[PDB]
């Protein structure tokens, strides 16, 4: 679990829980209240309390005295996992936080009937929230749907939870110290009633899914921040993608990655065809066009980049970076030609757009000039330095052209997208391009659902889309491309 997590404590709330209800070797990360976008890790250690910086500009999470990475539970994991790596403080008991307003269940100060119109219209068997009990200020109420599938069979149960002396409870049997460990409680163990129904809790109640016509209610719903909420909810949900990355760990393949512990998952990662087959890279199948997450190059993986091109069989590439250094070019300047290894790219013809520079570029193995394709190389040089486009104008027309692109050439392998890490904007960029070819496809009465997209993604290649903004800016880029339609 990611309960270490505390979303809404200060500072001083910090170090009081972790003196009294921690030990030596106790933590806990929280958002940093005064700087949104960053984070802390407050540690204790010999009867007193040490906090961490962590920064995410967009990129990565990066450690002050430390490594990057790019979650906070891929974060955890290391530490606790790597004594003496952090400087000497160790993380040992993961102090859990009680509160629930980052669970999926959890719907906050929802009144009674309209908790029930959502469970009878959006609810199947099974589905359930929590909610705050508009009667008892400080009780909550449980509300399970059950039965079947105005069809007659199926029904809603409400069940009161009592809190008595900051212990919660169904009034009767054991009481939790929070509400999570009841829920997950009661998914383990569900409350059958006198008559033989059994109150199971198979999923959460989905309210993040839209039509995608109401995009600007939902939006301006999120504004007045519901955005934060939505957002550190799926954020929580990260410790269920800490998947294996043991092929980017060996010391054969150290050195081919730019960022040490930012990874690609074994089970979606490039397999290219002593240790010849690694590349930072990942495929992205959304769940009909396909993507690859990648890094932006080093000096010494440049051939690697254009086998897995070749591979691939990729006619499109997104460079999504124009004071450090990003990206090693990796292209031949205008009209020259060049041999990366076994690999020979042309430039063909440069092109200046306002928001980007497009790359014709002609890739051959060498030895074979029947294995010539076009390789259009999309560099989107408008991005800020510091945060996310104010207008996503720019970044819908590019995806646009990028797309049109794609689908003008017959049997083209997956769009090749990448930035620095190849998570932030390079996640940020293919979720975007995913919500759009679904409104573009099946037209404005369909459904989209945000969080949903972006944990599917997640779960492909590590911390896809990195920091709230960019979570902003997903909605954002949305709304605007069905305004403009
Ligand atoms: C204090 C307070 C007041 S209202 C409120 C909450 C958050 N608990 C209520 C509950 C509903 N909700 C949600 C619901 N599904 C969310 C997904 C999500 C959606 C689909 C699949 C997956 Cl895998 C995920 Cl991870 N991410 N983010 C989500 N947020 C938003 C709002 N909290």
């Amino acid at each position: 679990s990611r309960r270490w997590f505390h979303p809404n404590i200060t500072g001083v709330e910090a170090e009081n829980l972790l003196l009294t209800r921690g030990v030596d070797g106790s933590f806990l990360a929280r958002p940093s209240k005064s700087n949104p976008g960053d984070f802390t890790l407050s540690v204790r250690r010999n009867g007193a309390v040490t906090h961490i910086k962590i920064q995410n500009t967009g990129d990565y999470y990066d450690l002050y005295g430390g490594e990057k990475f790019a979650t906070l539970a891929e974060l955890v994991q290391y530490y606790m996992e790597h004594h003496g790596q952090l400087k000497v403080i160790e993380l040992k008991y993961p102090l859990n936080c009680a509160d629930p307003t980052s669970e999926r269940w959890f719907h906050g100060h929802l009144s009674g009937k309209e908790a029930e119109k959502l469970l009878t219209e959006k609810g199947k068997h099974g589905s359930f929230l929590v909610r705050e009990s508009q009667s008892h200020p400080g009780d909550f109420v449980l509300s399970v749907r059950t039965g079947d599938d105005n069809d007659g069979k199926s029904k809603v149960t409400h069940v009161m939870i009592r809190c008595q002396e900051l212990k919660y409870d169904v009034g009767g049997g054991e009481r939790f110290d929070s509400l999570t460990d009841l829920v997950e409680h009661y998914k383990k163990n569900p409350m059958v009633e006198t008559l033989g129904t059994v109150l199971q809790l198979k999923q959460p109640l989905n309210t993040t899914r839209i039509n995608a016509a109401e995009i600007e209610s939902r939006v301006r719903e999120l504004s007045k921040q519901g955005f934060w909420e939505e957002f550190e909810t799926l954020q929580q949900q990260e410790c269920k993608l800490l998947y294996s990355r043991k092929e980017g760990q060996r010391q054969e393949n150290k050195n081919k990655n730019r960022y040490k512990n930012i990874l690609p998952f074994d089970h979606t990662r490039v397999v290219l065809h002593p240790v010849s087959d690694y590349i930072n890279a990942n495929i992205i199948m959304p769940e009909k066009k396909s993507y690859i997450a990648t890094q932006g190059c080093l000096q010494n993986t440049v051939n690697d980049f254009w086998r897995m091109v070749f591979q691939e069989n990729s006619r499109v590439i997104v460079m999504t970076t124009k004071g450090k250094s990003k990206c090693v070019k990796y292209w031949p300047d205008e009209y020259a030609l060049k041999e990366y290894g076994v690999m020979r790219v042309r430039n063909v013809k440069e092109s200046a757009a306002h928001d980007y520079t497009l790359r014709e570029l002609k890739l051959s193995k060498v030895g074979q000039g029947n294995t010539e394709r076009t390789v259009w190389q999309y560099h989107f040089r408008t991005w800020p330095d510091h945060g996310v486009p104010s207008d996503p104008g720019g970044v819908l027309d590019f995806l646009e052209e990028v797309h049109h692109k794609q689908e003008s050439i017959m049997d083209a392998g997956p769009v090749v997208v990448h930035c620095s890490a190849g998570i932030g904007r390079t996640g940020t960029f293919i979720v975007i391009d995913i919500l759009i070819d679904i409104i573009r496809e099946k037209g404005v009465d369909c459904d989209i659902d945000v969080p949903k997209t972006i944990q599917m993604v997640r779960s492909q290649r590590s911390g896809m889309v990195q920091t709230e903004a960019q979570y902003r800016f997903i909605y954002m880029a949305v709304q605007h491309y069905i305004e403009t339609l």
